[PDB]
Order: C-alpha cells, then sequence, then structure tokens
C-alpha cells in the first residue's frame, strides 16, 4: 500500500534526525 | 532548522510516490 | 491501525490548509 | 508560516496517539 510506504519513509527520516 | 528538512523530505517523497 | 488514523489526519490537515 | 501550522498538526496528532 502507497499508505505503508510514506509512513516507513517518515519513520526512516526521523530516526535519521 | 530540522522541520523545513523534514518537510523536504516529505515533499521528496510525495512526488516520487 | 494507528498508522491509518495519523494518515486520515494528516489528509485532513491537507485539505484544511 | 503553513509549514510551520502543518508540523504542529503532526506533532499534536502524535502526542494524541
Amino acid at each position: 500500500a502507497t499508505l505503508e510506504k510514506l509512513m516507513k519513509a517518515f519513520e526512516s527520516l526521523k530516526s535519521f534526525q
């Protein structure tokens, strides 16, 4: 699902930050 | 700013999707 | 699911903006 | 700024969750 992908991306970004 | 970076990342992700 | 709720909230915010 | 508002909304949602 596109929503799932978006969520994953956001999480990754947060972790990086 | 961290907020700005986050926003940019989100936008990029959206575009990709 | 919490993820779904978050997504919905984000969408609503975007629409409002 | 619209970006700032969006960020604030997201934070609030996260806190609620």
